[PDB]
């Protein structure tokens, strides 16, 4: 039908890729996961419930935690209701129900309760003390306002109609490169599973010609019948240092063997999940290119020692390596090894994966999964089963099994880095990538973060851009028609602002400061692009609850910065918003925003962590999307400046520093003495939180304008762009603790308390931080070298130590911090 045709235009509007699109594939994969990722989508298109989906309350199963039940002492809870703008409090029990609260509301005086100037609702059979609008409300002291509203249409979700023994050979026939000191070059072709090269092949060394020819049969030592689902192919090119590298898989989403001429072209070298793509480089026409011919196709006791040597090989980080017999005892005992969840990772890891019979006993082992299926979920072994170490399908799947248990809550904690893990996914359509479709389509705050995630690597990365794009777009089929004008709105607006942005920069020069024609250059644009072309309203991408409409032309400008971003304010659509305060957005050009999303993520979870453990460390992170290459957007903390200019207002601007500055900036932003002491308890609390997170993650080394603070005391870092110190605790920092170098006054006594509390709280998820760490860093980060980069965070974590270890540890990193002072802060003004 031609309505399809139109609506497949869309949905490549909306992805911004083309997943009809033939160019650049060898074989028919992408075409056969958007075949099979139907029946998923229509499976919980059919099973989702219109009500709760439209009105998706945001709730949770977690019990409240202590701080925030010392907001509740009277075990009563007011709610202001505005059946239309005549507004009324009710008093509530934590335990009451919204039906509970209409029963009680008509009693004291169908309908929905929704959250004043937000698309958000308080619907559903949970008590209301589970509802993250309302913990939000008590941990932020704000009263809970609701409008008194008609349940939205459930129809609006309406979806679309659906419409042998032969050792294993390979001929390299020579590279191609149209255009490019010769020296000399090589091919190498390893048998990969898992980053794990099963074996290799090398060529001889040629010099390296626009077209290289040997036309050679490599055999390798695996024999056809050895060959693991999954494998990889790794031709690799190299003149020393490894300068081209591609992959195909040997055995395909059919279990044939790959047979035929292939003709990839590769990908330049600028370890890294990069390396593991199955995609091609698009770009026919400057990139290397590879010929090669595949002619081969069906698919009871236990000593003491020995046991306690198990152990403790279980017992050891993520991190840790495990020795040739370490592996072999793991293999021989795997029966033993089953009975323990957490020696799953190890256990698969000392696999032979190319060995055809030691592979059908792995699953003859996974076949006996009962205690796996009866423990509780442990969300780092998930990811560790989840990351580039395991390619194999059944040992991945456990691993979604049990993410499957998470609730809604949960699964928006951890859907950025297992978007991410997505890419150490052997074939498109996996467990993996189904399952981020279903909690998708069942929840639509689920389903926006996975847009806007799905779309930060479309639009951004080639490797994997194809793959995420099939995913998009199997979601945009069922996430319903309303969902799909969101997103339309959402786009057009941020093109048109990426589009002010990139032109704003370009007419600014070296120099600084931004000129008065650019001033008004700024204005003019986005007055003009304010009449007509922008939409009314949009959902604030980062907060899809809010929907941002008119821009505050007169409070939009352009930073005096190398890079320029833009400062805009919107204001508020709803005109049930009980407040009048501006939407803030910051589009920046020039960083690349995916290392902060994936930061900030981390910094969530550690949020959690904490609070299982009923601690608050009032972090910060702000909503930050990455929408293309070196560009997106960054939420705007109301009432925050950063600590230079508050350095810099009073002492001046040629490196100096003073101390009481910090103080008397808190006490003149503080309207009463009383919100000036809870001030300084939230620099506290929010200043050892940073503190423990950013030595953790190794990004405490900052300079101070790359830090800031709200004239509420909450502190925190901002731009993760990328004589040293293990974070940032500067004497104008201490003043405010109340100590003058070497005092110890009881703030920083609280201080040291809650570093050391936080950082052994950390420890405690040691495993989970450790793999969230390496996924970062292997699907954000430029290039890492996995022995030295990534085994930072197990010194970090001080792993191995008991606590009180730990404790003198953090405590010493404190020490180091007080001692050097602003030796680093002045040595970044000096090295200019
Ligand atoms: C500090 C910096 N970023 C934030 O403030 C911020 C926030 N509010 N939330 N948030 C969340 C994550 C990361 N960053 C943040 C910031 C960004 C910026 C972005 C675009 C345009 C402009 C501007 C301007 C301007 C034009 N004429 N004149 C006099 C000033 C700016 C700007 O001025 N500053 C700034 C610098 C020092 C002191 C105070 C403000």
């Amino acid at each position: 039908s031609e309505e399809s045709q139109a609506f497949q235009r869309q949905l490549t509007a909306l992805i911004g890729y083309d997943v009809t699109d033939v160019s650049n594939v060898h074989d028919d994969e992408l075409e056969f996961t958007r075949r099979g990722l139907v029946t998923p989508r229509m499976a919980e298109v059919a099973s989702r419930d219109p009500k709760l989906y439209a009105m998706h309350p945001w709730v949770t199963s977690k019990p409240l935690p202590e701080y925030l039940w010392k907001k509740i002492a009277n075990n009563c809870i007011f709610i202001v209701i505005h059946r239309s703008t005549t507004s009324q409090t009710i008093k509530v029990s934590p335990d009451d129900t919204p039906g509970a609260i209409l029963q009680s509301f008509f009693t004291k005086m169908d309908f929905v309760l929704r959250v004043c100037g937000r698309d958000e609702y308080l619907v559903g059979e949970t008590p209301i003390k589970n509802f993250q609008w309302v913990r939000h409300c008590l941990k932020n002291g704000e009263e809970i306002h609701v409008v008194l509203d008609t349940p939205p249409d459930p129809a609006l979700d309406e979806v679309r109609k659906e419409e042998c023994d032969r050792k294993f050979r390979v001929k390299i026939r020579g590279i191609d490169i149209p255009v490019l000191t010769d020296l000399t070059v090589f091919v190498e072709a390893n048998i990969q599973h898992g980053q794990q090269v099963l074996c290799q092949r090398r060529t001889s060394p040629k010099p390296f010609t626009e077209e290289v020819l040997w036309n050679v049969w490599l055999e390798f030592s695996i024999k056809i019948k050895d060959l693991p689902k999954g494998a990889l192919l790794n031709l690799q090119i190299y003149c020393v240092q490894l300068l081209y590298y591609v992959n195909l898989l040997l055995i395909d989403h059919r279990f044939l063997l790959r047979r035929g001429e292939y003709v990839l072209h590769m990908w330049q070298i600028s370890f890294n999940a990069d390396k593991l793509t199955s995609a091609t480089n698009p770009d026919k026409e400057n990139s290397m290119s590879i010929s090669i011919l595949l002619d081969n196709h069906p698919i009871a006791e236990m000593p003491n020692q020995l046991r306690k040597q198990l152990e403790a090989i279980i017992a050891t980080d993520p991190l840790n390596p495990l020795t040739a017999e370490d592996k072999e005892l793991l293999w021989h005992f795997r029966y033993e090894s089953l009975k323990h969840p957490k020696a799953y990772p190890k256990l698969f890891s000392s696999v032979k994966w190319g060995q055809q019979e030691i592979v059908a006993k792995t699953y003859q082992l996974l076949a006996r999964r009962e205690v796996w299926d009866q423990s509780a979920l442990d969300v780092g072994l998930t990811m560790q089963l989840l990351d580039c170490n395991f390619s194999d399908e059944n040992v991945r799947a456990i691993a979604v099994q049990k993410l499957e248990s998470l609730e809604d809550d949960d699964v928006l904690h951890y859907l950025l880095q297992l978007v991410q893990a997505v890419k150490f996914e052997p074939y498109h359509d996996s467990a993996l990538a189904r399952f981020l479709l279903k909690r998708g389509l069942r929840n639509k705050r689920i389903g926006h973060f996975l847009f806007w995630f799905l779309r930060s690597e479309i639009a951004q990365s080639r490797h994997y851009q194809q793959r995420f794009a099939v995913i998009l777009e199997a979601y945009l089929r069922g996430c319903g028609t309303a969902m799909l004008h969101d997103f339309t709105q959402q786009v057009q607006v941020i093109e048109m602002l990426q589009k002010v942005t990139l032109d704003i920069k370009s007419l600014s020069a070296e120099k600084y400061d931004v000129s008065s024609q650019v001033i008004s250059q700024l204005k003019q644009k986005l007055e003009n692009l304010q009449n007509s072309q922008l939409p009314e309203s949009f959902r604030v991408p980062y907060d899809p609850g809010l929907k941002a409409g008119a821009l505050a032309i007169e409070k939009c400008k352009v930073m005096a910065s190398k890079k320029k971003p833009l400062w805009l304010e919107f204001k508020c659509a709803d005109p049930t918003a009980l407040s009048n305060e501006t939407i803030g957005i910051i589009f920046k050009h020039g960083d690349d925003l995916r290392q902060d999303m994936l930061i900030l993520q981390i910094l969530r979870i550690m949020e959690s962590i904490w609070e299982t453990e009923s601690l608050d460390l009032c972090l910060l992170p702000y909503g930050c999307i990455s929408t293309g290459d070196k560009i997106g957007m960054i939420e705007i903390v109301k009432d925050a400046t950063t600590i230079a200019k508050i350095q810099q207002s009073t002492v001046g601007n040629t490196g100096a520093f003073k101390d009481e500055v910090l103080n008397h900036w808190l006490k003149e932003k503080s309207p009463t003495e009383e919100k000036f002491q809870a001030a300084v308890e939230r620099f506290v609390y929010s200043c050892a939180g940073y503190c423990v997170a950013t030595f953790v993650l190794g990004i405490g080394d900052r300079h101070n304008d790359n830090i800031m603070i709200t004239e509420t005391g909450n502190l925190f870092h901002i731009d993760f762009g990328h004589e040293r110190v293990p974070f940032v605790l500067t004497p104008d920092f201490l003043f405010v603790m109340g100590t003058s170098g070497k005092k110890t006054s009881p703030h920083f006594q609280k201080f040291q308390d809650i570093c050391v509390k936080a950082y052994l709280a950390l420890r405690h998820h040691t495993n989970l931080l450790i793999i969230l760490f390496s996924m970062m860093l292997m699907t954000g980060m430029p290039q890492l070298t996995s022995k030295e980069d990534i085994e930072y965070i197990r010194d970090a974590l001080t792993v191995g130590k008991n606590e009180e270890d730990a404790k003198k540890y953090f405590l010493d990193q404190i020490e180091v911090c007080r001692d050097k002072g602003w030796t680093v802060q002045f040595n970044w003004f000096l090295h200019l």
